[PDB]
């Protein structure tokens, strides 16, 4: 206050206690939720209350074994739920593990501009949630209205 | 309409049928072209009609063999054509294949703020176009005016 | 002039001549410093003179041996100095080297939205500065006010 009412979010990773495969987040650590027109709904997803173009991003780090998760690539997907609609993938990134190298810590950065409908919402899928790296700083998600 | 006339683009990968090495794009899938002051020109490049600072980004995923493409690193470059000017690289990212691991799916994220002249334009170069991953969600390109 | 007075920066890598581990930058090559309300202070850090939300990003490429830097992962961190405050990490990315593969060129992209206080400032830490790749286009840092 007053220095906020742009629409923007930045949210921090947290481990799911359920079989997952969508990422959970919190409003903790270095977080942003600049106003009531974004919210973290659990979800866990970022829900916008205004239509328009948004820059949307995620970062996922994981630590992984090649010979153990041999299935085969890690992939993180930015996905969209719009009201009364099926779900879409917006972005995906793959990284390999590569059989048989050891618990390698790797990151993924995803980002682009998309239209959102009022009522929104965006989330992140991964193939390998147990392998995900829970920070600090390592795994995050957010958006900004342009 | 009306919810658009920011300058912004987001465009989706597509395979070239020519020996390449610049990426081709389409206005398909989750795409954005928010007004007539950006266009996808083929090219394929994003052409802006206004000067100013832009955030510009690409994401390139590829699937690659180490022992096969042994040449040696994959590199994706964000490059600039300005009117009556030579061409410049703005950003580059390298990823290794690493001789001899198998068709490993890897991604690259590129992004930064740059000045563009009226009439523009930006494109993406790669070393290894055949290895590029054509989505969905995998390979993309765009920009936003700040 | 006039086409600038957004707050934005984009700055280019340069090798430290000191034992480091924070990255040095220059206002060279494709750089941006859109006004006196951002500066590159050495530092080297980006210092803002206004409070508010910023998109902040870095890209770090490095070339690395697994068996040589065996310690074990490369990590780049976006960090914050706020006036009269301790220092915080905003973002981190890890990449592995993976013992024993050869001088592999790899990149990292970091980015998110954060609040900055007047007087600011942000910088990038790495584990392995000697391994860092000094462009052109390879290693960069910047921000934009939203």
């Amino acid at each position: 206050g007053d220095q906020n009412p742009q629409i923007a979010a930045h949210v921090i990773s947290e481990a799911s206690s359920k079989t997952t495969s969508v990422l959970q987040w919190a409003e903790k650590g270095y977080y942003t939720m600049s106003n009531n027109l974004v919210t973290l709904e659990n979800g866990k997803q970022l829900t916008v209350k205004r239509q328009g173009l948004y820059y949307i991003y995620a970062q996922v780090t994981f630590c992984s074994n090649r010979e153990a998760s041999s299935q085969a690539p890690f992939i993180a997907s930015l996905c969209l739920k719009s009201p009364g609609r099926f779900e879409r993938i917006l972005l995906r990134a793959a990284n390999t593990h590569s059989s048989a190298k050891p618990c390698g810590q790797q990151s993924i950065h995803l980002g682009g501009v998309f239209e959102l409908q009022p009522g929104a919402s965006v989330f992140v899928n991964v193939t390998d949630p147990s392998q995900v790296s829970h920070g600090t700083g390592f795994t995050s998600f957010g958006l900004l209205k342009l």
